[PDB]
């Protein structure tokens, strides 16, 4: 399909954020590319207002869970793949991220080209931080689980809609869980693939560059449909 084809190759991707959080008003620019031949991410994010107000792992599925048009759809599930399906065009992605015993992040993204670049517009939305809990006094530790991510059919709206939950080490040992509830809708009038229920399994692994001295965060991510055999 025309969807498919845009992602044969090495991929430039953009993630430009702003943020909310509690009144903390920043922003962040992301830069990297994906190869989803591979299911293969590499993004690097700066904060661009200064120090980032919000733990760096909190933000992780909204840049990227943020681009899952990059996922390795194997071949015998790609009737399966609302993602790309919908590009170039593209796909409003929304979702709340309710963080147990804490606040909440509403996020709404859109994906599409710009010309040969992938494109993550997002605006986030954070209320009812705790001003001590795990978020907003920075208790988390800076690393990143593997996780699968639920994708059922929305018919009704033309796309899908997906559950899943994070879990965000926290530096005493525990773990924060984030519940992400998401629903995608396709921008264009081009034809989408409605899928069967799948998931997507995900890796992610953060990092620093040490020779960036500005708010950042190094993410290599691989995310594989599953859950659907041949």
């Amino acid at each position: 399909s025309k969807g498919e084809a845009l992602f044969t190759g090495v991929v430039p991707i953009l993630v430009e954020l702003d943020g909310d959080v509690n009144g903390h008003k920043f922003s962040v620019s992301g830069e990297g590319e994906g190869d989803a031949t591979y299911g293969k991410l590499t993004l690097k994010f700066i904060c661009t207002t200064g120090k980032l107000p919000v733990p760096w792992p909190t933000l992780v599925t909204t840049f990227s869970y943020g681009v899952q048009c990059f996922s390795r759809y194997p071949d015998h599930m790609k009737q399966h793949d609302f993602f790309k399906s919908a590009m170039p065009e593209g796909y409003v992605q929304e979702r709340t991220i309710s963080f147990k015993d804490d606040g909440n992040y509403k996020t709404r993204a859109e994906v599409k080209f710009e010309g040969d670049t992938l494109v993550n517009r997002i605006e986030l939305k954070g209320i009812d931080f705790k001003e001590d809990g795990n978020i907003l006094g920075h208790k988390l530790e800076y690393n990143y689980n593997s996780h699968n991510v639920y994708i059922t059919a929305d018919k009704q709206k033309n796309g899908i809609k997906a559950n899943f939950k994070i879990r965000h080490n926290i530096e005493d040992g525990s773990v924060q869980l984030a519940d992400h509830y998401q629903q995608n809708t396709p921008i264009g009038d081009g034809p989408v693939l409605l899928p069967d229920n799948h998931y997507l399994s995900t890796q992610s692994a953060l990092s620093k560059d040490p020779n960036e001295k500005r708010d950042h965060m190094v993410l290599l991510e691989f995310v594989t449909a599953a859950g659907i055999t041949h």
